[PDB]
Formats: C-alpha cells, structure tokens, sequence
C-alpha cells in the first residue's frame, strides 16, 4: 500500500506534540529537498528548483538565481540553528521555507499549491 509523503508523515506524527514543525520536515524529506541528515546541497537544491520550475512558480529563466537564493537560505539555515538546543527539532525545513520565502519573487499561494501537486505524484 503506497501513500503520498503528506499522509505518510501525518500517521508518523499523529501523536505528537511537535506535529506542527515535523509533518512538513518529513515531507520535505521526502521530497528530496531536504537531506534525510538535515544538509542542503547541491542535490537537493537541483530537485527543489525543478519542481518550482516545473510548476511555473518563477519562469524557466530564473533557474540560476533560484538556485543561488536556495543557496544562500541553505547557510544562512545551518547558522541559524547552530545554537540550536539538542530537542528543538524539525527546524530545518522551517527556517529553509521561511528563507526561500523572504525572495521577493515567489509567491507563498503559488509556492504552497506547487508542493501540494507535487507531493501527489509520489507514492510510497
């Protein structure tokens, strides 16, 4: 029986407290944009930028500087949580999201609507 990433980490989670941070890790995870050790690199960041592409978040032209902004927001998400107390959890997609998100170019309702599609597209 194979299920989207968006159902399979919602049963992970469903009796815990930190649902809210660790349903969209775990799928991020699973949608190859973040690594199962919480790095983001160059693979990650090529299948992000596909699917945002894919999906006409940002024109086909914009490749090269989406993918340099994924970079800058993969440092600045590794400094950000280096003070990070052992227990918090989850915070790398978070921050990473919140990142990408901070480009005055991408649009949080077309962002959030190209994963929602993407993520039906992948069962496991």
């Amino acid at each position: 029986e194979f299920e989207n990433p968006s159902k399979k980490c919602e049963e992970k989670f469903k009796n815990d407290a930190s649902k809210m941070a660790c349903i969209p890790h775990c799928k991020y995870q699973y949608y190859g944009f973040v690594a199962m050790d919480n790095n983001i690199a160059k693979p990650e960041i090529r299948t992000f930028s596909n699917v945002l592409i894919k999906y006409n978040v940002v024109d086909k032209s914009l490749k090269a500087d989406i993918r340099k902004i994924m970079h800058e927001c993969a440092k600045k998400v590794k400094k950000q949580a280096r003070e990070d107390s052992h227990w918090l959890n989850c915070r790398t997609t978070i921050n990473y999201y919140r990142c990408i998100l901070t480009d005055k170019r991408i649009g949080p309702q077309r962002f959030d609507r190209a994963i929602q599609e993407y993520d039906k597209t992948i069962n496991i």
